[PDB]
């Protein structure tokens, strides 16, 4: 898996 | 735009 | 206190 | 939205 | 001085 | 290239 | 409360 | 869980 | 041994 | 190669 | 001593 | 000049 970024703007990652 | 790391605790980071 | 990276996913840093 | 790490070198992110 | 992100959308910090 | 944060949990920067 | 990149050269986080 | 800085020296951070 | 993040407030990382 | 942080100001990351 | 991160290419930060 | 990460234990960046 990949851990990721995304920021619906704050910003949070995740393991995707 | 600014990076605000909001951290109101836990930390956020989001622009500006 | 101490910065605690909780993996609940998604990485949260928090003040503990 | 994403947050890309372009290293094309150096490293920058940015949004997608 | 405070070391701040900014981002015209590639981030980068720089002191300020 | 992109640099991703690999995942396998721990998590590594690696080239592509 | 916001997080800084406090610098004056080392950079410390702090909590404001 | 929550993410843990292992020191092998080298630093690995690793979903535990 | 583990890199732990103390909030001593700001963040300082520090080995144990 | 290392991982360099240039900081000629803003910081850089750069695979040297 | 410094914290020196190695492009082994993957990152990975270790201790000299 | 690049930002040099002491280990004072504890990490410290600093631009030298």
């Amino acid at each position: 898996a990949k851990l990721v970024f995304f920021a619906e703007a704050c910003i949070i990652g995740c393991m995707v």
